[PDB]
């Protein structure tokens, strides 16, 4: 997360952390949980190719990672079948865990959005997770998970700001219908947030809307943040995951 | 170039590096010359993000890297339009040197094919370059320029091997039609070769049926190496460059 | 460490992390708390060029390194004058804090030994640290301080082992006598352990014997660690620590 | 080489490079011819342990690293007895050839000085080589042979500047009388540079005065190069290498 700052314990209580087997358990992508049994990220992190399911576990919300980790093995990961690159799109997935976790007030899932969501510009929304704050700069230890508030824009402005300093033909189009944007050049998602949430209060409520999945790097001028959108793929999730 | 050795001097009069100013002029991608003033190359080398043309040259056909340079400035980069990452496809470009080449044995153009041209599956065609000779292991010094050969193989194959070991639905299209695919697990092309020659000898006559263009890694199993087909792009190609 | 353990967290009340400013308070080095108010720990670690105080703190014993930082500012670093690198000795530093430490159970002195305590070969003494786990392998996250139990050794023994497979003449002397030798191919101090101590239970009385000073990488055959020698520079010591 | 320039086909006819083998035969030392069977290095790179000789070749002098390369095995390494690491001295080493090679204009020994030349400051003295042009910079391709004129330093001059921004004690000598200072601010030797010589014009004959063995950076203030001092290691030399 580049800008903002550090979470405070009580919020974000679906935010997730996927970790791979190496010299020790290491964060690579983010995650929500969307309900006991069943996490959602991005499908990136963990394709298109087959990984070994062994080597992949899952943290709850921790305020630092590493610090008192319980990980959680998986059963199944469930990747989108259009999915082949972030860029190209369909940059979702899902990992059902082998156990389901009890909720609480600290740990709890994060409801989806219902299919008529748009999330419009100056709908106020934050993104979360572990990843670098700034390019090519990690997050120091303790690893805080961090937040920042970020701005949605709408899609044809984000597509069209993709476009100022590139070679692209401006009818050729690179964000597409499946994503949204947002953040700007003092607050954006970063490498390590992929796979994480942007949501959204609505009525109260929060609402994940998006899924970090791509940009051109890390708030750049004229790039905002690329995430997949959610509503865009509730028929494929409740495909696998009941209500 | 992976799996390969060291071209004869009399080989590959074509075949170009392009160099990006920093330090030293370094090597980051190959081209072929296919007219006196023209270079075709790979899209992603230069793109999509428009680049300053005084930090870009080109070097013509070299034994070694770096030894005997003689550097030609470049005066205008042309992206094809529809580029935006390799793998969505139209990953071809042109570059126009400020002066034609002098034209000798030892350095002369390439014939592109004819619009009809289909090079049969298991043709064997070469691949030259100085990219890396393995996964993430840099061509050593004195930087000989390699060549391999590579047998084509049919989108159809190449396409449903791409689809082994990975996520994306079978009937979900990885190898695209402006694409072709060449090489093994023992012969391929690399990181540096990007945007060089696919020749293949056809009736006697040395024909360029690729560009350099990506894979999933180098040399692995069921990832054959894809190139951009230049028979897709011979009129885009032939809009600019003289016939 | 290499080839040790986890620390309990009731022992080795006296081990310190000393941090230097960037984008965190990066531990670099260890010592040992002597007095309330003094840290004794390797001259190599803070000198022998010249460092500016602001950049330095100090951190008193922490189960895990970065979680639960309260970082002591240091107002004194006094290095041994006779220092200018390791290998030709007196490597040893103090560094003198701005308060007194308020001792307790969790955080208290070592004792340093009298002048007259020889530490016999084959003594097991312990070595504390959060240093490399091997040859360039970091300690990964959380950073548990490590221990383990490294035999004393004759420097004689440990001079002429230095001497197996070297070209150094026998008559050379590398380990000096301000140094102490312990360790073997198993059990050893690394990097990021330096300044830190070497401490011996005699008489059921923890004493300090060594600071982790130097050695031919961490734990390779015939290259035991190298120790500054306390009690050669107990004089030095009391010259500015209270007794 | 810090500063200076390409040097001339004509000159340094005793230039060598030495070897090790990896990936390629790459350049890790410079050394010196002085006799058709034995070349003369520094001890820190060869040494204090023993490595495989095999591992260890040596190139005659060549305008260009790598290019044109015939590498010559070696028989035996000798370093000086009294060598551990080149801040305590005898930073000297000597390579016997398994044949002779043949002298010529482009490729001949350097002449060693007699005992009594202690070459004051104001002697005009080169240093060459292929090491880093500055602190942390490789030479780029195609590794020309640099060469840069040094001013030398009285040893006693050199040793106080050693010791401003140093902790060390004024009566303890840094710079030992086995040793030679020479450079400054724009004209040094690096990384790279290790091992070869130092010479300097006398009755217009070249003198090896020097061997390139360490200092405080490259080109930094008040840190100017360290050299060893041949008279001063002539006997041992004249052991092995005949007259
Ligand atoms: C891996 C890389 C470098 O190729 C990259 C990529 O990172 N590109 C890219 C595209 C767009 C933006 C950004 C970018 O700047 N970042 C940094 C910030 C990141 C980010 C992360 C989270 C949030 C946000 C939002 N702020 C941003 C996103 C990536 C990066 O490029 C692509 C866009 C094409 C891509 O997404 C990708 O799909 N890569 C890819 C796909 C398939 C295969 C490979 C692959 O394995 N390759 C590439 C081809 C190589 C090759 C080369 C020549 C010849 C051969 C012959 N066989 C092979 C071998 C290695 C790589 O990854
Ligand atoms: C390797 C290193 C970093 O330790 C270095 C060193 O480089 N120091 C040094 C000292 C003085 C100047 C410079 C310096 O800045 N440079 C860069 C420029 C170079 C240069 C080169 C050519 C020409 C010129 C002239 N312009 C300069 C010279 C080195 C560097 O430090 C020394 C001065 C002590 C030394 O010369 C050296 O002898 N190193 C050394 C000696 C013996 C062993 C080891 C060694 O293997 N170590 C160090 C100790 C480590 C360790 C740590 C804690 C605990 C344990 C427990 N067993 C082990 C393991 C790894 C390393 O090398
Ligand atoms: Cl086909
Ligand atoms: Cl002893």
């Amino acid at each position: 997360i580049v800008g903002g700052q550090e979470a405070p314990r009580s919020k974000w209580p679906w935010q997730v952390s996927l970790r791979v087997h190496g010299p020790y358990w290491m964060h690579f992508c983010g995650g929500s949980l969307i309900h006991p049994q069943w996490v959602l990220t991005a499908a990136h992190c963990v394709g298109p190719d087959v990984k070994d399911l062994a080597a992949l576990r899952v943290q709850l919300r921790e305020q630092h990672l590493y610090y008192q980790d319980q990980l959680l093995p998986v059963s199944r990961i469930i990747v989108h079948p259009q999915f082949y690159t972030a860029q190209i799109g369909a940059d979702i997935a899902l990992l059902e865990l082998e156990e389901p976790v009890k909720v609480s007030s600290h740990v709890h899932t994060v409801t989806l959005p219902p299919a008529s969501e748009t999330f419009p510009p100056g709908m106020p929304c934050w993104v979360t997770g572990w990843g670098d704050v700034d390019n090519d700069e990690r997050l120091p230890p303790p690893f805080p998970l961090k937040q920042v508030k970020v701005p949605i824009m709408e899609n044809h402005i984000c597509d069209a700001k993709y476009h100022l300093g590139a070679y692209t033909g401006d009818d050729v189009r690179i964000v597409r219908d499946d994503m949204l944007c947002a953040g700007n050049t003092r607050r954006d998602s970063c490498q390590g947030d992929s796979g994480g949430p942007l949501v959204c209060k609505v009525n109260g409520t929060w609402l994940q809307a998006g899924v970090v999945s791509w940009g051109e790097g890390c708030a750049q001028p004229n790039r905002p943040g690329i995430y997949t959108r959610v509503t865009y793929y509730l028929d494929w999730i409740h495909h696998y995951v009941p209500k």
